[PDB]
């Protein structure tokens, strides 16, 4: 049903956007069968399953933010200020600060998430949409060579394609790494904390099965 997945995505964004298979169900008060046979119907555009033997739950959807700064309407996309829901915008600012604002909530209704309040969408956003990753450094080739960029790198040193769930190259190079130490320190100056991070993992390791 729809007003069940909207639920159990409303519990996963209170809960940080990820529970343990158990946490959940002492929440949603559904036998295990029942609750996965709602999270694989649903799909891996709304819920990712992954076993760490210990089943647990991770919240996503196919809703995104507007990318451009002057965005001439109609426009399917969210428009709110990035660096707002990352922490580094409280000074003047030309995007919306209003979350839940009319534009917005027609948006949610087509992602089925009208149900959320502005902190739960954040938590749901800033693991679901790769706008809010920091940027990859342009010049980055992969690792295993002398020249992997152009400098001495302030960037990001991911496989772009792979942010994107769309890396289909046979043996890629470029790291799918996003939990080295040094990537979690330019998350962390960025807006996103590990926890965060680690569910932007996860979706993009699911992604990556399915393409
Ligand atoms: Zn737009
Ligand atoms: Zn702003
Ligand atoms: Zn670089
Ligand atoms: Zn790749």
């Amino acid at each position: 049903d729809p007003e069940v997945c909207c639920f159990i995505t409303k519990i996963l964004c209170a809960h940080g956007g990820r529970m343990a298979l158990d946490a959940l169900l002492q929440e949603i008060a559904l036998s295990e069968p029942q609750l996965c046979e709602v999270l694989q119907v649903a799909g891996p555009d709304r819920f990712v399953v992954l076993e760490t033997i210990t089943r647990s739950v991770v919240a996503t959807t196919r809703a995104r933010v507007c990318r451009r700064k002057y965005c001439q309407r109609p426009c399917d996309n969210l428009h709110l200020c990035k660096l707002n829901l990352l922490g580094r915008c409280n000074y003047l600012c030309k995007y919306s600060h209003e979350v839940l604002s009319e534009e917005n909530f027609k948006v949610l209704k087509n992602h089925e998430l009208s149900g959320l309040n502005k902190e739960e969408l954040a938590v749901l956003l800033l693991q679901s949409d790769p706008f809010f990753m920091p940027e990859i450094c342009k010049s980055y080739k992969g690792e295993g060579r002398q020249q992997i960029c152009n400098q001495q790198c302030s960037r990001l040193h991911i496989c772009d394609h792979f942010t994107r769930g769309n890396c289909r190259f046979p043996n890629c190079l470029r790291s799918h790494n996003l939990m080295d130490r040094k990537v979690l320190a330019i998350m962390r100056e960025h807006g996103l904390n590990p926890d965060v991070v680690q569910n932007i993992q996860d979706i993009c390791n699911s992604k990556h099965m399915q393409k």
